[PDB]
């Protein structure tokens, strides 16, 4: 009935993590 | 560490999508 918050929180954290990994790998 | 199989699959989908969005700005 109520949606879980683990899927939404992990998904947003994955996008944020990609910023740090790509930025660090792109100099 | 070793997160559940569902967590790793969702992480790749979020990073892969974010990769395309950033690539559009870096193109």
């Amino acid at each position: 009935g109520t949606p879980t918050w683990q899927t939404v929180t992990i998904f947003v954290a994955g996008v944020l993590t990609a910023s740090l990994t790509i930025w660090k790998k792109m100099g």
